[PDB]
C-alpha cells in the first residue's frame, strides 16, 4: 500500500561529502565564529551596534553574489563600529503555491532538478563569501539541508509561512547559529513569541546525520532567538508597533529586542524600504535600544526580474547598490546618534 | 557543527518495522477499501459521509483497541450512511512545549524512546486494520511517515503547518487522502493554496524506507480537501460552509468540505461538538451535499486528564484534549447516520 | 566506473532481520550454554566429544527441522559423551561454479532471492536454536554474518579460505568458537598460523547492523582450533594425529584436532564416514585425549541427487551424506568411545 | 559482540570521489593502460607489461620520487614496455603484521583508516594525473570502491587465489587482474579462479555509498595467471611450458605473467636480476607466452624493519634498488626488440 504517488527516487550526496569536498578554511572557520559570538553579545545588551542583514532576496548567478559580497564586505570594515555586518545569502525559496524554490532545488533553473549540483553550488558559494570575511545568513525551510550549510551560517532566518510548525522550532532548538522567526503574516506577534519559547526549550526528534541515515538527535534549545517584525495587512514598523512589541515580550518573560524588516509586507515596492529606514533611523537615533536589527532586500540593480539581466534578482524587487551605500550609512549614524 | 546538538542515538529503519509488522491481507483490504472508498466520496460519486473520529492522540494501546472495537460494530452497523475512520493519532504538535505524542514519547516521561514508539504506533496501527477497521492521522513528521503510511487511509496536515511546503510536499507524494485545515485565525485561503500546491507533482529531499536521505520525485495528490476548525468564532455554520464553497469554486475547485466539530469549532468545549453536530446534521438532511466528512474527538470516557500531574492515569480518558465519551459518541453517530439518510430523500 | 557491474538491488540490513526474527530466551539460551561448553571442551576440563554433524547443506527447511527433532532426542540421550551440534550450513564454496546455498539462492534456480534467502536461513536457524538445538555453520562471505551469527554456537572456515587475511580478521570478531581445515594440499601450516592471527585483535572494514560499512575493531579469539579434513590422502589415522600433535606444540597452541569424516577423509564418499569413525573411535578408546571434534555429513536419507522435478526428501542436493539408521549408530559408537577413554 | 571492540566511523567512498575527482588526465592514463593491457592480453602487442614498483608504499613523497623516475623510463621504454607501477596499499601476512598504507597510515598501530584513504586516493590520483599507470592487490572487499577507478591492474594474493569472494570481486572490476600460483606453487587454483573470475556472479557487496547492496557483475575477460613460485621457483621455460600446457588444456590463452620476486626470487632480493637474465632469454628465444612482468623495485635496495625509518626503503619485502631497477627494464626492453 505503499508509493503509488511517489514517481522516482534518485540518489543524494551525503553531506560528508560536501563537507569533504569543500572543507571549511582556517578564514570562514573564523568568519562565522566571531560573526556568532558577535550576535550573541549584541543580543544580550552587550554592544549598541546594530545587526544588518543584507543582501538580495534569492541567490540564483553565484558570480553576481561574488560581486555583491565583494561591495558590502568594504562597507562592512568600513561601518563596524556602528553595524554587524552579515549577507543575505538565500538558497531556499517558500513558494505561497507553485514556482522555483531556489538555486539548491533548482540550480539551472529549468525545472531540472539536479539538487546534488545545487548542493555544491550553495557550498562553495558560502564558503567562498566566508572566506572573505563576510558572515553569511539563510532561511532554513528544508530538514534536511542545514547539514550541507550550517557550519557557514552566521544566523538563521525560519520563514513567515512556518513560523508556528513544529518542526522548524524543533531544528531552531539546535542550529549553532543565532535564529529569528518573522511575525505571522496576519500580523500578529504570538506565533514568533510562542516559537522563540518552543525553541529554547531542548528537544528530541527524528533528523538526518551528516552521513545521510536517520537517527534520534537531541537538541540543547537556543536562546539566541529573537523576533523579526515582516508587517502584517499593513506594516508594523512605527514607533507605535515596537512599544507593542515590547509590552508583548516583556508579558511573556522574553527580552524587549526587536529586528525590523525593511522589505515584504513592511514596503508593501522595493523603494520604500528606503523609507522604513528613515522611519527606523529616526526610532534609533531617539535613544530606541530596542531595535537590534534589521533585514533589507539589496542586490547590485534595482528591481525585479521573472522567467536574463545582470545583478538583478528574480524572486523579489531589491534595492540596488547606489541606494545600499546611502541606507547602510543612515543606519551608522543613527547607531551613532544613539551611542 | 553540533554546539547545540546535545546526543545523537541509532533510529531503526523503516524496513525494520516493515519485515516485523507486515500488513496482513484483511489490514491491507482495509487500507484499501477505504482510500477506494473515500476517493469515491471526494468524487461526488457516493452520497456516504466520511467521519474520522476517535481519541485527541493514542497514548495506551489497550484502551485505543477497546475503542476501536466499538467503533467497529458501528461502522459496519451504519456502514450503509457513514464510512467511519478511527482517529489513530501518534503526533501531536504543540502551542510551546509538551508531550509530542506516543512515538515521540511512548513511555510519557520525557524517557523519548522513540523506537518502541515505533514499535508500538505500527503494532497497534496493524491490529487495527487487520480488524476491520480504517485509520487516521495527522502528518506531522517527515520521517515517521514511512514506518507508518501503508496502514493509513486518510491523513490531515494540522493546522499550525498547513501553510509549510514541506507539509505539502509530504501531501503530494501520500498514498491516501489528506484534508488540510484553515488557519488558526480562521483563514480558508491557506487551505486552498494547499490543496492546489499537494495537487501538482514535487521534488524534494525526503528518507527511504532504508533510512538513507535521498531525492523524491511525486505525482501529486488529487484527494485534498479542506477541514473546517474553527478561526476566531465557529466556522460550521451555514454561512461560512456557503463562503468556503464559494471560494473552492473560485480558485476552481469542486466546493466540499470536512468539519472538524471539535478544537476551535467548539471553542474547545468537548460537549459543544453535540451542538455543532445537531446543527450539522439538519444542514446535511435539509440537502448540504457539500459536507463530505466530519471530525470528532471521542474516547470511552468524557473529558481528559493531565500527563504532568504525576498521578496515575484513568483508563480511556484523553490526556489532551478533551473528547466526548462513548455513550455521547454513539448517539452522534447515530445522528450523522440519520441526517445522511435524510439527506438522501 | 562499475564498468563490469550490471545491477544494484537493495538489501534488507542485518536489524531488520534482528526485528523480524528476534531471539527467543530459550534460542539464546541453547547458543549461551552451548558456546560455553565448547570454550570447556577447547581449554581441557570437559572430556566429552564435540559432535558436528548434520547436512552438507540446507536446501529445504522443512526436512531440516525433521532432522533436528531427531538429533535432538540423541543430544539429551548421550549428552554426557557428545555435545551434540548440527551442522546447519547454508552458504557454500564451490571449485569451480554452483549453487551457493540457500541464503544465495533459496528457490535453487538461479533467481538469487538473497533477502528471502536471509529470511529463511534465520527463521529456520531461530526454531532450532529455541528447541534447545545448537547450530554450526561456515562463514564464507563478510556480509551474511550479521545476520545469523548470534545463532550460531560454532563456526568454521573454509578450507579454501583459511589462508585469507578477511577470513581470519572476522573470526577474530565472532562470539562462538571456530575452527580452521587445513589445506587442499592437506598441510597443517596455513591453520595453525590461521588459529595465531585469530587470537589476536584486528581492525579492518565491515558492515555493521545497519548495513553500513564502518571501522571495527575486534579482541582476537581464543577458542580456535584445527579441523583435520584430508588432503591428497585422508588424514585421520592415528600417525596423522601424531604429526598435527607435534606441530601443534611446536607452535605453543594447544595439541587438539577436531576430525572430519567427510570429504577428503572419506574420499568422497559418504559410506566411508562409517570406517573414519571406527578408526578415531579406536583413538578415542585407546586414550586419545586431544581429539577434542568430529564433523559428519549426516541426512534423514543417505546418498544425494541431483537439481533437474520434485526431489527426494531429506536427501543432500549438494555432498552425498549418511542416512539417519547409520547416524544414530555413528553417534553410539562415538560415546561408547568416550566411556572407554573413562 | 563479545568479541568486537569498537565501531568507529568510516567516510563512505562517495565522499573520497568528490574530494579526490579524476582529472582529464588521470581519466585517460587509466582507460588507455586498462585498453592497452587488454590488447597486450588478446595477443595484440609484441611489447611486455611490466608491473614494477615497492613491495608496499608507505611513504607518499618518496613513492611519487619514485613515480617520476618510472614515468621517464615509461615514456622511454614506451616501444617495448607497457610500464605500471606498484601502488600497494594493502598486504596480506602469514598471521600478523601491517597491513598497508590505508590500515595504518601512520604505522603506530592508531588505525587512523579515514585518513588512509584520503592519503591513498591522493596518492594514486596524483601518480595518475602524470600520466603513469597503477596497479595494487585486492586484498580488502570494503576498499575497492575508493581506489579502484584508478587502478590500471590489479593482482589478487597468493594466499587469496582460492577464495569465492575474491573470485567475485574480480568478476565486476573494471581492470585486468592478474591471479597468483598458490603457495603450493600449484596451477590448478589459479586456472579455477580464472574460469570463476570470467563468469557473472551475484553477491553481497558495498556501493559507493557505503550501503550493503546486492551486486550481479558481468564476468571478467581479461584475467591471467601470475607464477610467483613455490617450494621452488617456477619461472623455468621448463615450469612455463608445463602451464602453457596446463592453460591450453583448460581453454584460456597459453599466457603468463612472470614475478621476479617473492618464491621465485628465493626470496633474496638481489637474484631478481638472475631471474630477470634467464626469463630474458627466453622472450629473446621468440618465446610469445610472457605478456608480462612483476619486480619488487623502490629507490633504494633492501628492506627495513619497525626509530625513524631510512628514506626509500621498503618497510616489508626487500626490493631492488633504482640503478638495478633501470637495467632491469632495459634487460627486459631489449628482450622484446630481439623477439620483434
Ligand atoms: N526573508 C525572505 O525573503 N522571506 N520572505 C518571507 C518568507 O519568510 O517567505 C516573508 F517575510 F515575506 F514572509
Ligand atoms: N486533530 C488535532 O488534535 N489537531 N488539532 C489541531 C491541529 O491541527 O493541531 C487544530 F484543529 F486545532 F488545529
Ligand atoms: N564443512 C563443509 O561442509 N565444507 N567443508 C569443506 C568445503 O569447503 O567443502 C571441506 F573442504 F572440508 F571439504
Ligand atoms: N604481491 C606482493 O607484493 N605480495 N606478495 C605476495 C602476494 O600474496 O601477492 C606473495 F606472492 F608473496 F604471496
Ligand atoms: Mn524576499
Ligand atoms: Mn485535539
Ligand atoms: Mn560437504
Ligand atoms: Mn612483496
Amino acid at each position: 500500500n505503499d508509493d503509488l504517488r511517489i514517481k522516482e527516487i534518485k540518489e543524494l550526496l551525503p553531506p560528508v561529502a560536501l563537507l569533504e569536498k569543500f572543507p571549511a578554511t582556517e578564514n570562514a572557520a573564523n568568519t562565522v565564529a566571531h560573526a556568532r559570538k558577535a550576535i550573541h553579545k549584541i543580543l544580550k545588551g552587550n554592544d549598541d551596534r546594530l545587526l544588518v542583514v543584507i543582501g538580495p532576496c534569492s541567490i540564483h548567478d553565484p558570480v553576481a553574489a561574488k560581486e555583491y559580497a565583494t561591495r558590502l564586505l568594504a562597507l562592512r570594515e568600513e561601518l563596524k563600529d556602528e553595524l554587524e555586518i552579515v549577507m543575505r545569502v538565500y538558497f531556499e525559496k517558500p513558494r505561497t503555491t507553485v514556482g522555483w524554490k531556489g538555486l539548491i532545488n533548482d540550480p539551472h533553473m529549468d525545472n531540472s532538478f539536479q539538487i546534488n549540483d545545487g548542493l555544491r553550488i550553495a557550498r562553495k558559494l558560502l564558503l567562498d563569501i566566508n572566506d572573505s570575511g563576510l558572515p553569511a545568513a539563510g532561511e532554513f525551510l528544508d530538514m534536511i539541508t542545514p547539514q550541507y550549510l550550517a557550519d557557514l551560517m552566521s544566523w538563521g532566518a525560519i520563514g513567515a509561512r512556518t513560523t508556528e510548525s513544529q518542526v522548524h522550532r524543533e531544528l531552531a532548538s539546535g542550529l549553532s547559529c543565532p535564529v529569528g522567526f518573522k511575525n505571522g503574516t496576519d500580523g500578529t506577534i504570538k506565533v514568533a513569541i510562542d516559537a522563540i519559547n518552543a525553541a529554547g526549550a531542548p528537544h528530541c526528534f527524528l533528523s538526518v546525520t551528516k552521513w545521510g541515515h536517520s537517527a534520534i538527535v537531541n537538541t540543547s534549545g537556543n536562546g539566541d532567538c529573537h523576533i523579526i517584525l515582516r508587517g502584517g495587512k499593513e506594516p508594523n514598523y512605527s514607533a507605535k508597533h515596537v512599544a507593542e512589541v515590547k509590552e508583548g515580550l516583556n508579558k511573556a518573560g522574553l527580552p524587549a529586542q526587536v529586528m525590523i524588516d525593511f522589505s515584504h509586507a513592511n514596503s508593501s515596492q522595493f523603494k520604500k524600504q528606503m523609507d522604513v529606514c528613515a522611519d527606523v533611523c529616526q526610532q534609533i537615533a531617539g535613544g530606541e535600544k530596542a531595535i537590534i536589527g534589521v533585514m533589507v532586500e539589496s542586490h547590485l540593480v534595482e528591481g525585479n526580474q521573472s522567467l536574463l539581466a545582470y545583478g538583478k534578482s528574480i524572486t523579489d524587487a531589491c534595492i540596488g547598490w547606489e541606494d545600499t551605500d546611502a541606507l547602510l550609512r543612515q543606519l551608522a549614524n543613527a547607531v551613532k546618534a544613539r551611542r
